[PDB]
């Protein structure tokens, strides 16, 4: 419990009051069940705030309250931000989608692809050349052969884990070199597989701009949008106590405790590193919903936004799903967004063309152009995150009084 953060206009937003009350009841029940210590959620539709409420605690140990100003590790919700940054360089003609990553990070020129095969002592890796160079587009839509060691299983993934990629205090340049030493899981430009591509893309942004990923983003996006609590580390002493923490039994991601964003380090990974607030991220998603503009400032053209929100892995692309196609049936993938392709099929409510992604620490968003809708939700949690996110989709769409 705690409730509304601001005034709302649910009827002009095309919802019922009864419908939106289902969100309150669901979230209060989940907090009671210890799914999360607390939660904050914002719904924007037809240019109005339909819903903006805070419940429970931001940290179950300190018992500090959940607030709009609470700062979350957003993990993979870093990726749309990184991709937008890269597309700004594309619009300026400083970066191209068909270019090889090796143009900017030469160590990717001679990466090899690992294939599992039987040896004398069980399965082992054979390695061979890439048929095509990894492209910038490949990074943006996760068809590069670059993977995550901790997602699923496989010999290349085991090699990632064995290389201890996250040891020490290193920067985006050093991380890119670590990744380039590993075999690829698939031939570049053939297969969708989620991974460290966006961390590599972040380094490309640095090479092109001559700035750190954060400084580039700060100047071009975060400052002008008013995302004043978005970055990679919480360095302001006044804001360190605002970091959301999960229930004690649900604080591990990738087998390790969540990183402490209050202690600044060199790494600024565009795939996983960011911290933000619900208000900051909603400004970002409203800007995207608006076709690249907010409060009279343009960040990307509406054509660029439409292009990012298009399916870049339909059958016509030649791309196939890998062993771990996270979006599932009826959902494709664009430049940093899952893109719904079927009205039914996917087992959650939504609209063809809706755009979404989430973070391993419990944060999620979606953007629904058809319904003039964006939703951001943040609660610190890991294990139950997917079922909560899916349920929230069903409740939000179930609360509609009309279609746009």
């Amino acid at each position: 419990a705690e409730g509304p953060v601001t005034a709302t206009k649910p009827k002009e937003a095309g919802f019922t009051s009864e419908g939106l009350a289902r969100i309150d009841a669901y979230l209060k029940n989940e907090i009671q069940a210890k799914t999360m210590p607390g939660a904050v959620m914002m719904i924007k539709r037809n240019g109005e705030t339909a819903y903006f409420s805070s419940f429970g605690l931001r940290d179950p140990d300190t018992k500090e309250p959940m607030t709009a100003e609470t700062i979350f590790r957003i993990y993979s919700m870093s990726k749309p931000i990184t991709t937008v940054a890269a597309m700004m360089l594309v619009e300026e003609g400083k970066l191209q989608l068909d270019e090889p990553v090796s143009k900017y990070i030469p160590s990717f020129a001679n990466v090899k692809v690992g294939v599992e095969t039987k040896g004398e002592n069980g399965m082992a890796l054979e390695t061979g050349p890439v048929k095509r160079a990894i492209t910038i587009q490949d990074l943006m839509r996760h068809t590069s052969g670059i993977t995550y060691g901790f997602v699923g299983d496989g010999l290349v993934k085991k090699a990632y884990i064995a290389s201890n990629l996250f040891d020490g205090d290193f920067d985006n340049a050093e991380f890119a070199e670590r990744i380039a030493k590993l075999p690829l899981v698939y031939q570049p430009g053939t297969t969708w597989d989620y991974g460290h591509s966006t961390d590599i893309l972040g380094r490309v942004v640095e090479v092109v701009s001559g700035k750190s990923l954060y400084q580039f983003e700060k100047e071009r996006l975060l400052d002008p949008l008013g995302m004043k609590d978005t970055g990679f580390y919480v360095t302001d002493p006044a804001k360190k106590s605002l970091v959301a923490e999960a229930m004690p039994n649900d604080r591990k991601i990738g087998g390790s405790e969540m990183f402490d964003p209050r202690v600044q380090k060199k790494w600024e990974p565009g795939g996983q590193g960011m911290v933000s607030t619900i208000g900051d991220y909603a400004r970002f998603t409203q800007m995207v919903l608006n076709g690249g503009t907010l409060d009279g400032k343009r960040y990307l053209s509406p054509k660029t936004i439409a292009y990012m929100g298009s399916n870049h892995i339909p059958q016509a692309s030649g791309i196939v799903p890998g062993a771990y196609y996270l979006p599932g049936p009826g959902v494709g993938f664009g430049l940093g967004f899952a893109v719904r392709t079927e009205a039914g099929v996917t087992p959650v409510e939504g609209s063809v063309g809706d755009l979404s992604w989430g973070g391993a620490g419990g944060t999620v968003f979606w953007i629904d152009p058809k319904e003039n809708l964006t939703v951001v939700f943040m609660a610190p949690m890991v294990s139950p995150r997917a079922r909560v996110w899916r349920t929230l989709r069903n409740i939000v769409y179930g609360a509609f009084d009309r279609l746009e």
